């Protein structure tokens, strides 16, 4: 489209390493109870360490399963939310984890990869960093791939309504993306599952489409979740999206009625972003 | 909740008929290519005709299958969009059909039932009209039942964000509902799949929750559709919902990229409501 899109990447690893030119690369895997998938994800990236990748961490976000110990056994440095930034009490949600991870990394470039991926290609990271290394003015790279109910029913239609320029983004909510530290530390971080959409919209509003690229990763598999759980995610995405569009959110959580006779449950929603990590230094 | 909710209805048909007190009841089944389900729906209601129900029509919305002939063979009066209101050229979408149906009916009370239902209970209509007949000040009755991806991910979360008072509505997009002619002819009709949500929000804004009821119909089955198709529906629901909340919609249709290599397709969206049918008389 009007967006820089690689529908098939082809840089070799040696070219990319050469292109670093003193710049460093950190990789962060946020993880909450992903014991089943975490090892395969770590193993897919660790051969790059001390070479193309200078740093790899798992940001453990309060797991109560064997996530941390399995990650350690895969040679990964595991960092709790508390260790990333101990002077600041921990809030729940993904955005907190990603924001904190900036304080636990040092790379000029930062790559995020979700830890719930089922057997990810070992070229995910090179493909994401390609445009940052060989491009001009690129500061953010989003992935896409080949059922994404929230993406196609919520985020993309809302983008069409309120930021149609971002209509060309195939996977705005993708947990796999890369960006410059300079950008990331200059942006606020939305709470919960709002974090990705916020970064995308803020980036666009600030630098326009020319600073954004997207790359095809092929076909990704993962643990599809419960509708009930995607309600809360959609709610936070909506809250975050409306905010960027200058629209006031009620702050009222989604309520759900579960049949058993029905019982009612209300999920939390947050209207508070974390500020740019820059202000913390 | 704060809403009048019958979690199990129990009026007998003779009580309801008595309660009519000179008021009449029309039933409308909108239909676009529903040949597989239309007969069962018609048959479920026709025993009520000349009794509780004074009038039953199928509003054929441009079907190219055997919908019309099968409906006729079930003893139903079939009315095209053109026959309902021939002086006015036809627009596409559900809202046009429902709006036009007001000109093809005469009942003081109007009941809508979707024609894509799989073997609906013959008590749907009595259950919906109950609160209008035996209640006070009720002008609109919505159904609910026991996976509704658009309802739980789009409409209910957006309602929480922008009209949290309607959070108690379990099925805001339900195609099965009943209302007074006086109300319906005083409201505009949103285009496409926006029609239900528009009527609900307009009703609430104008008369408040006390004029709205919802009733449990048990468990409904129907033809679940393609994500791609629910994209356009969500888009129109969003457009219609934002409008009622005073928020400008871009008017840009949802675009989708279909793998084959990808191909791109853009779906139509409409920001034009039909005005109250009253102005047409
Ligand atoms: O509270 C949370 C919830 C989500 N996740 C991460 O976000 C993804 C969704 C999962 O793979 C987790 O790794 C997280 O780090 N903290
Ligand atoms: O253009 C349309 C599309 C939808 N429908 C009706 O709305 C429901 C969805 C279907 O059951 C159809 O009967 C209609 O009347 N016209």
């Amino acid at each position: 489209p009007l967006d820089t899109t690689w529908h098939r990447p082809g840089w070799t690893i040696g070219e990319l390493e050469a292109a670093k030119a003193g710049r460093t690369i950190s990789v962060v895997l946020p993880a909450l109870n992903e014991e089943a998938t975490i090892e395969s994800v770590i193993d897919s990236i660790s051969p790059l360490v001390d070479g193309l990748v200078d740093e790899l961490i798992v940001l453990d976000s309060g797991s109560t399963d064997d996530t941390e110990i399995r990650a350690i056994a895969s040679g990964a440095r595991v960092v709790s939310r508390e260790q990333a930034l101990p002077e600041v009490p921990v809030r729940p949600g993904k955005g907190e984890a990603l924001w904190r991870s900036l304080a636990a990394t040092s790379g000029d470039i930062v790559v995020f990869i979700d830890s719930d991926l089922i057997n990810p290609h070992p070229l995910f990271v090179p493909w994401l960093v390609g445009p940052l290394l060989t491009g001009e003015g690129i500061q953010l790279v989003k992935s896409f791939y080949r059922g994404g109910r929230v993406t196609e029913l919520v985020a993309r239609p809302l983008l069409a309504a309120l930021r149609p320029e971002l209509g060309c983004v195939l996977q705005p909510l993708s947990g796999e993306y890369a960006a410059s530290r300079e950008l990331l530390t200059s942006l606020p971080f939305a709470p919960g599952y709002g974090v990705e959409i916020g970064l995308l919209i803020d980036t666009f509003d600030r630098l326009g489409l020319d600073a954004i690229a997207q790359v095809n990763l092929g076909v990704r598999a993962h643990r599809n979740r419960p509708l009930d759980e995607l309600g809360a995610m959609s709610r936070q995405v909506i809250a975050t999206l409306l905010s960027r569009c200058g629209i006031p959110d009620s702050g009222v959580g989604l309520t759900q009625f579960l049949p058993g006779d029905y019982t009612r449950h209300t999920w939390p929603v947050s209207l508070v972003d974390r500020p740019p990590m820059k202000v913390m230094r």
